[PDB]
């Protein structure tokens, strides 16, 4: 079993469990504005509600839960107040009174000071019926920006591939152990798994299709969700009130700041992180997004011993096909998150070299992957 230092668990995986939905009283003032964000953001009201709120100590945030959802309240409330109705005018500074607390939550978990996907995604969630399991109709979302942004279709798809993944990371001591025990048929059933799981993600990300509109993400949800690293609408960044002096940068929410897909890169030797490109270097750089306990797990995945220099050392055909069913499923889930990519961006966008340059860098990634297949 994983070590309770890296918050990985059984059921949820990376997701945080049972997240929570309501702060203590003290901080009533933040969560009245992250609850209502369709409606204050569409009325044009958000801003100065924002900019006539107090200064809130954090410390009455005591325990890890608590402390992530105020991330994702005041995440959400910045992403809100930077975009506003996501026309084109933009707020370059963060007001004090939200942007210290922010920050000095921000730094006492280890995380930037932007929405990330461990917020928006991993603690942005519950279950409607406790006693009834994790499917999509017995889910919501905690916070949303606008009425039909299809933020529940796309934060809980999201979720429920990476609760699918979850199944295959459980395993993984089981590979670990069966290599230094030289248990072959442990590990070879250990791989199968994996690969099962791994293949079953994908049929879970096939409902992405009836839970958003392309139209609604590109529009929309995608606005939001931008960040202001390299992006021409903040150049310099965004300036955080009383907290830096000068501006910011930081990149806006994706799931390549996922430690699902890195994590079976690392487990099957898939080097992506190597070889200088612009693909190892966002994948590298965007650990710096993960929760600081998910990228001291890839950490020790990589200090590991190599599953892939193992299986290959053997002369075992049984092992090397179910290695190389978990690169395939791997592969496959790429292959269909491009198709995802054509609809959901390239599409809106021509409707509206970039294009083709992102392409070929998500192409980069899976030709890695491909690459690793040993037969
Ligand atoms: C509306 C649907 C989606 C769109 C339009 C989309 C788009 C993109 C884009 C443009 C990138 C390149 C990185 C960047 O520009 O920051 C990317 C990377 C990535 N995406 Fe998505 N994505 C979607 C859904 C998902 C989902 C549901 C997952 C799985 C949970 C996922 C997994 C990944 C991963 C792991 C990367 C990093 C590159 C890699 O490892 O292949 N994406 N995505
Ligand atoms: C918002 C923006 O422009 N980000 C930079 C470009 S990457 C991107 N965009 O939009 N979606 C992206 C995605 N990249 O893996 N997966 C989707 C699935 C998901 C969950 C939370 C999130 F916050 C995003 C996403």
């Amino acid at each position: 079993m994983i070590s309770k230092e890296y918050h990985i668990d059984e059921e949820v995986g990376f997701a945080l469990p049972n997240p929570q939905e309501n702060l203590p009283d003290f901080y009533n003032d933040w969560m009245f504005i992250a609850k209502h964000l369709p409606d204050l953001i569409e009325s044009g009201q958000l801003r100065e509600r924002v900019e006539k709120l107090n200064m809130l100590s954090i410390d009455h945030l005591t325990d890890h839960k608590s402390q992530r959802l105020a991330r994702l309240v005041l995440g959400c409330i910045t992403m809100a107040y930077v975009w506003g109705k996501g026309h084109g005018d933009v707020r370059k500074v963060l007001p004090r009174n939200i942007a210290v607390p922010y920050c000095q939550l921000s730094k006492k978990l280890e995380l930037p000071p932007i929405l990330v996907y461990a917020d928006c995604v991993l603690a942005n969630w519950k279950k409607k019926d406790p006693n009834k399991p994790l499917t999509y109709e017995n889910m919501d979302v905690l916070f949303s920006f606008r009425d039909g942004d299809c933020s529940k279709g796309f934060f809980l798809v999201s979720l429920l591939v990476e609760i699918a993944a979850a199944s295959a990371i459980k395993v993984i001591p089981t590979v670990f152990k069966a290599m230094q025990m030289q248990e072959r048929d442990t590990l070879l059933k250990a791989l199968l798994e994996i690969a099962s799981c791994l293949e079953k993600a994908l049929q879970v990300f096939h409902q992405i299709h009836d839970h958003v509109n392309p139209k609604a993400f590109f529009s929309v949800l995608r606005i939001y969700l931008s960040g202001w690293k390299g992006n021409p609408q903040l150049s310099d960044g965004l300036v955080y009130e009383g907290f830096w002096e000068d501006p910011k940068e930081f990149a806006g929410g994706s799931a390549g700041q996922s430690s699902v897909f890195q994590c079976f890169d690392v487990l099957l030797g898939i080097q992506q992180t190597a070889g200088g490109g612009h693909a190892a270097q966002f994948l590298q750089d965007m650990r710096r997004y993960m929760p600081p306990a998910h990228r001291n797990f890839l950490c020790s995945l990589e200090s590991n011993p190599s599953v892939r220099e193992f299986v290959l050392s053997k002369g075992d055909a049984g092992l090397r096909e179910a290695y190389d069913a978990c690169v395939k499923a791997l592969v496959s889930l790429r292959s269909y998150h491009l198709q995802i990519v054509t609809k959901y961006i390239l599409i809106p966008a021509s409707q509206q070299t970039g294009g083709t340059d992102l392409m070929n860098f998500l192409k980069t990634v899976r030709s890695t992957t491909e690459k690793s297949l040993l037969k």
